[PDB]
């Protein structure tokens, strides 16, 4: 994070993980808290890396096209 | 500034932008308050790479088969 004497406080942030909301408290302030953590994972990948290639074949079709979407 | 004696100028001139008025002053001569210009900058040149060529081999096959226009 870095400062700016300006008025104007920007600072960068990453995602890890998520949460879920089942107590709530009127705000300002808002405080909650999880009880589970729900994810799951895929199963025999040989379809998933099938679909994987799929989409880097949509991903190369689409940057193909980027002559008038304004992208690198 | 170079002169002739029958009341012509000649003046090489290289522009630099664009300058609107927006109040007029009457003269003679004609006086005009000059404002904050308009500008622009180039962002995401990407797509402008593309245009540019699109815009180029419009002309440079125009001007190589016809001829009348007499471009070099």
């Amino acid at each position: 994070a870095m400062r700016l004497p300006d008025g104007t406080l920007q600072v960068m942030v990453e995602a890890r993980a998520r949460a879920q909301v089942t107590d709530y408290i009127p705000g300002p302030y808002l405080r909650a808290r999880g009880e589970v953590f729900s994810e799951i994972f895929p199963i025999d990948e040989a379809v998933v890396r099938v679909l994987v290639e799929e989409l880097k074949e949509a991903f190369e079709k689409y940057v193909a096209n980027h002559k008038s979407l304004r992208l690198d």
